[PDB]
């Protein structure tokens, strides 16, 4: 009935149809860019449960605001309380600050609002996914029946990976369709191989699948958390003496602490010497394909399965991962947002060259970091890096050091001084820099160091 | 290292950090509005070989183009020859056309990029995101001890409502941990049930879980699409007989082609009975809960798993879905996505602006124009309607005395696409090939529809 009333709360096609969006959009722009423009620090120090009161004590049922109205609202209430990963300080976890193409594909994938699971829904976006896939082929140098899909993110491309190696192994072993029939009998006897510092979404992907958790069996990882490559057949001639069957290995190229890679290439022989299927967790440094440190990957290429989270170090915005396959024929077993608009505008613009020698620059910065650190005595290095991560904690002479840094990263957090990432490293509580932003100078880290030592202080 | 060059590239904080960003936003809003000025047909009409190749042709390694320039591009070649959702002959599937409010939530949330899976990567977004949740779990009337999350949407909410149920049952049995064991040994003998016309996310969602497609036992549907419910409890019956274990039964409460609703009521009866999981799929006609057909959907409060999905007739951007649960000591089974989005924000700001009641309004508006769009199709000879309507969908097929009319609608639908005349679906009724509209755009008029209809004809008239 009241049609002319709704016709504001929608786009329409021409003239003056999108009067009103472009309208609101440039509201939105302008209340972002106030926000932008007034924050100083990671996080607002607003106290978490008065913040959790007042988005609590809005109305949404009988408020029915004008829309600009309701972006103010939004924008002094959500946003000025929100963690800003584009302040310096905030620098504890794999979360990206945004490119400029990515936000504003985003603006596009919106108004457009594509749906890809058929063309009819998704027409000039389904070959622009397929495109930026058969790209992606090329960069990581796989096989000509080589083949991809975007997904949610590492967590889903890991789980796609793996459950693609369910199927196939039991196809392998006694024609069994898992789609059709569900496990085989054996699958109590299945075994996916890791190391101990790979991500625990392999553990949740066994349990998603059905395996459990017990289809999950570890190798000692190094120092540096590389998996244990002299331990690793013994692991898995262990395994088939008793009678199990490892099925999939997953090499991780990038370790969410360390950021250690994984020997890809021996992980890819042992695939082949015991016809496993070999999965890559590339989710942190799959993005080293695009940069002078591409050697370190050598073995990915032989990957049944790779996992690419661009939302992390391609700095889009979540979501915007794929699954890469060597034989798209494994996709057999198998047979949603237009977020590769995003990797197809920021390589038309930023480009792969780019990206890459932001990576060499963030390698050789982290370098620097533990440097200044280990030349710091109000700190101690924990680890040398092997990525963009830093691993370290604030030191004492009598103090109990576990307690102090634990304390130190929730204060930071709380006050809004620093985002820090938290972790155990040799039995000991280590505080981590994840670094991602290309764009920080020494005197950053000089000032988060001292802000850090501000705080250990008082503590 | 060019770190003043790459400054370009992302948003800062602080005076003049984001003025560049101000002006890329404020270009592509621009180059939006100038598309959609243009846009006056579903789909452009454009050669998919064409639109394929030139997409194809473009340079992701040497072109290093000025970011307003891409944008420039973009709006060109991939939005001008995109299917347009806000275009009225646009009108096949679940396939919605975003709310404003929506719109503008997605440019906050690309803006802050927010990651859900922890606070200190989501502070004000984590709060916001279970406000959202708790306000739906009161608008579904569910219990004291009800929670949920938002997900992908309806397929993510179906596999994980029954994967919750698979994990549950195997508890209740013999207390076996499926998170840590994998399943148990009688897992071959666990079977969910479904009508003929439930999602088929029920049988993918079983082989992703490692049950298979054998686990899925299906029920006849009446000819209106919903579960017969008439041999239900003797199937059950039956299967538990043979040594089966039913444990978990799917209500559709807004079928795919029909948008019939099963008696969730009577299924949630069965559920205690059997001692099953109901797990009710409300992606499509969950949205009628604000509405004044909210009746419909008795026995979704007693659900113990249940999936919205925001972006079908919430009028919510893709991804906006979320499951909700009756009991949140089932989400136990879960604790041992990781990053995702702040999609919440989307139905924060749509509750604020505009509203439950107005979103009520509206779908009372759909149901009553589906009526009257099929009476108009009763009544007109050039068409045969094929089922009565139950929500916001019609079925009928174009009609002819002689041609061959299973092949003559085959080919109107494509034809009708490929020129960009109309976006229209296809399903098959009584082993017949039905054309089908999805009516969603609440801003529709009866004009519309005889003009669509019009448009149908005639291209019926040349095949």
């Amino acid at each position: 009935a009241p049609q002319e009333e709704w016709k504001k709360h929608f786009i329409h096609t021409g003239e003056l149809g999108s009067a009103e969006f472009a309208s609101v959009m440039s509201h939105t722009t302008s209340a972002m860019k106030s926000v932008f423009e007034q924050v100083n620090a990671p996080y607002s120090g607003m106290d978490p449960k008065a913040l959790e009161d007042a988005i609590n004590a809005v109305d949404l049922d009988n408020k029915n605001a004008p829309l600009k109205s309701v972006i103010d609202d939004v924008a002094e209430l959500v946003a000025k309380n929100a963690i800003f990963t584009q302040h310096p300080d905030c620098i504890a976890h794999l979360h990206t600050p945004p490119l400029m193409p990515a936000v504003a594909a985003e603006a596009m994938i919106a108004a457009l609002n594509q749906s890809m699971d058929s063309w009819d829904q998704a027409s000039s976006a389904t070959y622009v996914e397929q495109k930026v896939v058969n790209w992606l082929c090329d960069k990581y140098d796989l096989s000509e029946k080589a083949d991809g899909i975007f997904t949610s993110g590492g967590t889903q491309s890991n789980q796609m990976g793996l459950m693609l190696a369910r199927d196939w192994i039991a196809d392998k072993l006694s024609g069994h369709s898992i789609q059709k029939l569900g496990l085989p009998d054996y699958a109590d006897k299945l075994r996916i191989v890791c190391s101990k510092k790979s991500h625990f979404t392999v553990q949740k992907s066994a349990s998603w699948m059905g395996l459990g958790e017990k289809a999950v069996m570890t190798v000692d990882a190094n120092a540096d958390g590389t998996m244990d490559i002299t331990k690793l057949d013994e692991v898995i001639a262990q395994a088939k003496a008793e009678g199990l069957i490892p099925f999939a290995i997953v090499g991780t190229a990038g370790t969410t602490d360390h950021g250690a890679i994984d020997d890809l290439d021996f992980i890819a022989d042992m695939a082949v010497k015991h016809d496993m299927w070999m999965h890559v967790d590339g989710a942190y440094g799959g993005a080293l394909i695009l940069s002078s440190h591409k050697s370190r990957l050598k073995g990915v290429e032989r990957a049944h399965s790779i996992s690419v989270d661009f939302h992390k170090l391609f700095y889009q915005t979540i979501s915007c991962g794929a699954l890469l396959v060597n034989d798209k024929s494994n996709f057999k077993f198998l047979l949603k947002r237009f977020d590769a608009l995003k990797v197809f505008m920021t390589m038309q613009n930023v480009g792969p060259k780019a990206l890459g020698d932001m990576y060499d620059h963030l390698l050789a910065q982290t370098l620097e970091v533990a440097d200044m650190i280990r030349t710091n005595d109000q700190f101690e290095l924990l680890a040398e890096p092997s990525l963009s991560t830093v691993l370290f904690r604030a030191t004492h002479e009598t103090a109990d050091l576990d307690e102090l840094n634990k304390a130190l990263r929730l204060e930071a957090l709380t006050r809004g001084i620093a985002v820090l990432g938290e972790t155990i490293v040799d039995g000991k509580t280590a505080l981590k820099f994840t670094i991602l932003n290309p764009c920080l100078t020494t005197s950053d880290f000089e000032s988060l160091l001292s802000k850090i030592n501000m705080l250990a202080v008082e503590l």
